[PDB]
């Protein structure tokens, strides 16, 4: 009776140093680098670091047979790799996918950064040709999403296009399309770039058509902070430090709860009402998305995460205001505490 | 700017033995126990046993203020407290929630492991009072549920279902209602115990009614199969070791691709025609509840996880076969292979 994989206790986590990194660069496909302050002499220090390489140690088996290595890069010891490479934020992990670099923004856990590797290994534009690929985008909405329509592979405008998606790769998804069949179904002339607010039905075209590489890229850096955004695992820091000048709306609600479902519907229909105000950000967190953090939000803010809620939360004190709805109710709670 | 919060490095894990003991079970409420093998000399082994502390060191900050403590007993070392407590299976996880015994069946990660424990901390009969407790109830489908209708709390049936609910807790949910509104709903006489099986509308009750404990665990012992089983992260062991005589059906589906949930609709159908039938069980994967280990079900199997799969694998050799559907079509693929 043979059981489950586990954990073998084989190293395979890289010690990335001046001798060793070209090299390891040529070995890899998609290369994974924890660039590191070193363990402080003390136990809590060493052991939070014993902690790290060990969640890259599994995420290292798990994706072997893939070509992801990992390694690490010590800020002080391997300081020249550093530097000639573009390391420069301090304890984070950096991934190369063939010489452009990606920052991981999110979780340090096994669980979403194997998740986060595999979506590094696919291709930066995901393609429509025919209705089960169009309902499948049509269907995503918990982020920003691009779709563009172009001849064929080669369009100039396509490589463009192409050559933004990697800039944003793997976290703004960009879709195209060659078939003016969708091209018909989703609206869009030719080399047109229609993008879609997370959350939001009505999609805003890039101006200037056809767009080159620079004006995609200007135009998703000017339109990243969606009205409703989600505080989403892979990228949870990236979200958090986006605060509205101080502060964040955040909303706590399960959406496979009835009633935490229900209040997300609200809290969808009032992003859609003050979109045009650029102030606002509503950060929405699944608690079911953070199962080991849900006691620490649960005594910290002194709410039942059970519950819907709705709270403003002052970025830096931690401290907070929490509502006791319907959305013109939700609206006005939100401009007497504001 | 404050920022979310991270393993400390802080020592929490206890080293239970023969002085410790007896003061680490009257110190907390919950308690849980890694009764371990020593580590073997080499480097593979202490790394597999130097990550089972650390996950364990996670859970334990996490469940700090909540009265669980964590400990190690060693099979060798501390091997009279193993004796003297039930300490029987080797590198297993055992719960103490007041004396009486909980056996961790599942997953050995921070996450799963803490959802248990929360889970262990709550009371193990779960009240119905009002339709909003009840369409709670109603849509539970994954798992085997009880039902019960008594007086009130002091009920010597209710007592008995009670204490009946405490040696399946945490993992088969117990319910029992008082009002006569909600029995009426329900069906339920007095005293009546309706078993639902994992994906059946329809429920078996308990016979001879009204129901001593004895009868209700020799009930459940005898219907804890059912048809359609799903693996869930903290009980995926003893799912997999109820092997219907060396062999398991195994489907895949991802619940939330919209044709993975049609196959998990046809499967529900065929799971409810052959439910007069014993020998099997259908064990039901989605993939997105597993991610470190798609990887390794796509290269064994040689299956795409994308889709939706349906095989029978040998549990003892990893050997299997794969289809490549009506419920008719999926029952005579299943009758020519078995």
């Amino acid at each position: 009776g043979l059981d489950f994989p586990e954990y073998d206790g084989v190293d395979r986590v890289i010690n990335v140093n001046a001798k060793n990194y070209k090299n390891v660069f040529k070995k890899y496909e998609v290369l994974a680098l924890l660039y590191h302050e070193p363990p402080e002499d003390d136990k809590a220090s060493q052991r939070q670091f014993e902690m790290e390489e060990l969640i890259l140690e599994l995420a290292a088996q798990v994706l072997e047979d893939k070509g992801v290595g990992f390694g690490l890069v010590d800020s002080e010891k391997d300081a020249a790799v550093a530097k000639k490479l573009g390391l420069t934020e301090e304890d984070s992990i950096y991934v190369f996918k063939e010489d452009e670099v990606i920052e991981y923004d999110g979780e340090f856990s096994a669980d979403t950064l194997v998740e986060f590797l595999l979506d590094v290994l696919e291709d930066p534009v995901e393609l429509i040709e025919g209705e089960r690929e169009l309902q499948a985008f049509e269907n995503i909405e918990d982020e920003i999403k691009l779709i563009g329509y172009f001849k064929n592979k080669d369009s100039e405008h396509y490589k463009a296009f192409k050559e933004a998606a990697e800039e944003f790769h793997p976290y703004i998804p960009f879709f195209a399309t060659f078939d003016s069949k969708v091209a018909k179904k989703l609206t869009l002339k030719l080399n047109e770039i229609d993008f879609y607010e997370a959350f939001m039905e009505e999609p805003v075209t890039i101006p200037d058509k056809p767009n080159s590489e620079e004006e995609i890229v200007n135009f998703v850096e000017e339109h990243r902070r969606s009205t409703l955004r989600k505080l989403k695992p892979e990228s949870m820091y990236e979200t958090w430090e986006d605060d509205m000048d101080g502060i964040h709306i955040v909303a706590f609600a399960e959406e496979a709860d009835p009633d935490g479902y229900e209040f997300l519907e609200i809290l969808k229909s009032v992003a859609q009402d003050n979109t045009d105000n650029p102030d606002l950000s509503i950060i929405w967190i699944d608690p079911d998305d953070f199962p080991l953090l849900v006691p620490y939000w649960e005594k910290t803010f002194d709410i039942d995460l059970s519950a819907p809620q709705i709270g403003v939360v002052n970025v830096t004190d931690a401290d907070s205001v929490w509502m006791e709805p319907s959305a013109e109710e939700l609206e006005d709670w939100l401009e007497d505490v504001l």
